[PDB]
């Protein structure tokens, strides 16, 4: 049963979440938070600054020190904690979609199927880690007892972008708060309603008052107020590349933070002759024209061999047509609106450079009509290197389509560039796919699929695509602090 | 039968190393390295600068390069370098204990059996982890296989300071060559002669040619260009914590290059009630004249409690009137030079700074001679946190005492500080013990010893002392990749 829309339900929560309580912004300043959609304005919410920064900090602080109710917890009621939180999560399911949906445009079924699921899995898998946060015991001499112990780093601070707010605010609340952290988060400008929301949940499931706050603002006030403040121990960024910089070069420079950065990447898509033609077009389909081609792992380049390039371009062609694009809330549209104007603006700017260079087009290449920010499914063929939709991250829907003969050929190609989150690789010969398994230099490669994501599986970026991992066990180690004991007898 | 110290052996290393060649540097210029206790100068050596670097880079950059014989090396092949190269330390030891006591002023016993000692193990124990650097498979969905690979980062600069210039050294080297990665080194302008050494010793072992590449130079020239430099992916440094932030915030700068950093502290040494007097006393008494005081883990305050506070620092004084200071190949020489001018210089400044701020003397507070650049053994006592020989880090002989009379109040004042590197707590009661260990925000915690370090124990700083981990399996993390890889069926 298919949940019907929330159709015009008010919002709450607008104000900074510390200590469990909500407060205005010290300077009283506020923002507005609209629709993509409505193209209008949804709500108003507390503006923070370097003030509201230092007290949210003081708060996580006070809430870890030691001999705090959160630090005398049990692991085992940490993790009971964080599966509250999801229980909560679940009871709230609509409400949080609604309001992913208001705020980013997202299809409504999109953030319930997605957004919300995602959130509410990484809350369950990292819950479960809690308990099982353990250390080494070290052989070194007959005299001695070695051994590590892994605590939390301390207070850390979250900043997260538009594309998926509330996940990519999950992603790092979840491990952070299972290995015992205290928190300061900044949701993006554009999308804050989702995690003010859910510090009233948090306060609701019985989180000590402290442990997690929440500060909204704008990116050059308060992330630079958490990025380099002295009281921050770590600092978890998901955003551009150039802000990323920015991030790390603040801690490095304000106390030596450590930093997690999850970042972009020119996703390569590598299609064999031995694919299954119909799976890898669709899947390249929809890593380059899902949430308008507007996420983390946007694949900006397709390989084809050229046994089948032609043909896939043909296939290509053909499943762009039948692409629905409409009403966000429309229960038979797969692509909602942008997020603002830049992108859209540079997305047909850099349609048209391509289009100049030598690209054979077949598909779309304009605005529907002038009621939101709504693109058609474009597709490029005989694409080169040298050309700038083939070498700049596009964040758009727009599959620009490549021809390669060899498997080192690809492997060089795809590698040649400077960053390296994701790639998919489409082949039923089993050498073909380990061998390029092993040789993309890409966090991840997912291999006939695309987008499969997973709690228990690392995410994150080669090269200038971040730095640490998100998702998984992994995760943990961007949250704890090794600590050797030694005694000698 | 241990050995005397080799008198008169003339140096011949002394140019820069890529790809297992010798080479003047691209400017001709060069810097020369002098005896600290001698005066005199050793020798001149090759002054790099970045063409030099860029030089190296791309010899270690082709030689990880797939298909190379490095990347095609096995596990096991490659653990069994690394024990040539440990081999061939231990044949040539007193030739490498001579370079280092000859270049540091550093005793020559010392060196031989505490430097060279720890080389050779921690070669040995990274030897040992090549073929046991392991990725996990992981449970997702019935069509789903998920795994990760533990990857070589890539290409590794290293940057080491004079206190430990070889041990420093291969805490880099050990574990970034079993992970298979490639290296430029960089030694602290004060002390290459070992690095160089040690270059011709990796050519005798086998290993590839652009494997390890060394650049001595200077900290602006070289150094700056290694940690800037966009073809670097890893960079690890050891040394002042200012030029840890830069280091870092260069390599935000530049290309996100991952970061290790090793740096100072105000390393704590608490002495309680029931310790074992003696043993506390004798030490800290060596955790703070060690190395002439001159190593990152040297004690800088020593807190006592009241009920034995006035006996300890009777003993205290008396343990460090009796302590041989002189020439550093002489075999009952327990304390050699300093480091170089500006150190003694400074170090004696605080010590009239220490004098002149209201902490009673017992020992030294001068310089012994100008034979060599050697102090008196100094201690302090009825010092407070407020006092500079509290707050600065001593890098020397001198050992300001503190008295506490709490649990909860030493630790509090313990943690005060922005560092975190090591503490060490003397004491028989298993509750305080274990109390104490748990609540510094201290990397390592030695109880009842110092100086306790093991290839086998992780080993770096809380807070602003460091950010990831040398030695043991943790080590590991800091030079691998993760890659996820999912494969749907
Ligand atoms: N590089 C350019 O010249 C250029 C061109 C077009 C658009 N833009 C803008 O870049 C942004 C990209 O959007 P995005 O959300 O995906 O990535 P982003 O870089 O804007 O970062 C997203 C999150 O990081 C926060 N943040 C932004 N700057 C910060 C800073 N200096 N310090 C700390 N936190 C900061 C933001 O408040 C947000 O929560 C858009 O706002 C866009 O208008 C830049
Ligand atoms: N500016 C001052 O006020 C001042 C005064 C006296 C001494 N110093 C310096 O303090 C240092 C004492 O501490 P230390 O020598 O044990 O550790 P360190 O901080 O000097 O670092 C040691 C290693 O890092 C290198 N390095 C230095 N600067 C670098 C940079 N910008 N980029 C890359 N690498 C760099 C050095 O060549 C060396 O190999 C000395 O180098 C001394 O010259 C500074
Ligand atoms: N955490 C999280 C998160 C967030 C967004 C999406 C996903 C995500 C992405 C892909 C995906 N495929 C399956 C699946 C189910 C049955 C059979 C085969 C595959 C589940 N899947 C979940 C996870
Ligand atoms: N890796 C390394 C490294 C580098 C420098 C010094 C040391 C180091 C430091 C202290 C130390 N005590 C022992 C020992 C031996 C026998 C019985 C009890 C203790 C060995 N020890 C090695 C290790
Ligand atoms: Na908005
Ligand atoms: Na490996
Ligand atoms: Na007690
Ligand atoms: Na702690």
């Amino acid at each position: 049963a298919l949940p019907r829309p929330i159709r015009n339900l008010e919002v709450k929560f607008t104000k900074i979440f510390i200590n469990n309580e909500w407060h205005e912004s010290k300077s009283g300043k506020k923002f507005a938070t609209c629709n993509p959609s409505t193209r209008e304005q949804i709500c108003e919410v507390e503006e923070g600054d370097k003030p509201d920064v230092d007290k949210a900090v003081e708060a996580a602080q006070v809430a870890f020190q030691r001999g705090s109710p959160w630090r005398r917890l049990d692991a085992l009621s940490r993790g009971r904690l964080l599966h509250q939180l999801a229980d909560l999560v679940e009871r709230d399911r609509a409400t949080l979609a609604a309001l992913e949906t208001m705020d980013t445009g997202k299809p409504f079924l999109h953030a319930f199927f997605i957004d919300l699921e995602g959130c509410i899995r990484t809350l369950r898998y990292f819950a479960g880690w809690a308990d099982k946060i353990q250390g080494k015991t070290i052989p070194t001499d007959d005299n001695v007892v070695c051994f590590t112990r892994h605590e939390p780093i301390g207070v850390c601070g979250a900043i997260t972008p538009w594309n998926f707010p509330l996940l990519m605010l999950v992603w790092k609340l979840a491990p952070a708060l299972c290995c015992g952290n205290t928190m300061v988060l900044k949701p993006a400008e554009q999308t804050p309603l989702t995690a003010l929301y859910l510090g009233s949940l948090i306060k609701e499931a019985g989180f000590p008052p402290g442990v997690v706050n929440i500060v909204p603002g704008f990116g050059p006030t308060v992330g630079a107020a958490i990025s380099s403040h002295p009281q921050i121990n770590k600092i978890a960024f998901t955003g551009s590349t150039e802000v990323g910089k920015l991030v790390k070069e603040a801690a490095s420079r304000s106390n030596l933070k450590r930093v997690t950065l999850e970042l972009g990447g020119k996703n390569p898509c590598i299609v064999c002759a031995d694919a299954d033609l119909d799976l890898a077009v669709e899947c390249a389909h929809q890593g380059v024209f899902f949430n308008q081609g507007q996420c983390c792992t946007a694949a900006s380049r397709v390989f084809v061999e050229e046994q089948v390039y032609s043909e896939f371009v043909r296939r290509s062609v053909e499943y762009a047509k039948k692409r629905p694009v409409g009403d966000p809330f429309d229960v038979k549209t797969e692509q909602g609106p942008q997020i603002d104007q830049k992108q859209f603006d540079k997305i047909l700017e850099l349609i048209e450079s391509g289009k100049k260079e030598g690209a054979k087009l077949e598909c779309g290449g304009s605005a529907m009509e002038d009621k939101g920010l709504f693109i058609k499914p474009t597709v490029f063929s005989e694409v080169t290197d040298n050309m700038r939709i083939a070498k700049e991250e596009i964040f758009g829907p727009v599959q620009p389509i490549l021809k390669f003969k060899s498997i080192e050929e690809v492997i060089k190609r795809a590698n040649s560039t400077d960053y390296g989150l994701t790639a998919a690789v489409f082949t039923k010969n089993l050498d073909k796919a380990l061998k390029l398994a092993s040789a993309l230099e890409s966090g991840t490669v997912w291999i006939n699929c695309y987008n499969a994501l997973y709690a228990q599986a690392p995410f994150g970026g080669f090269k200038m695509s971040g730095n640490g991992r998100e998702l998984g066990e992994y995760a943990l180690a961007e949250y704890t602090e090794v600590k050797t004991v030694t005694i000698k007898l």
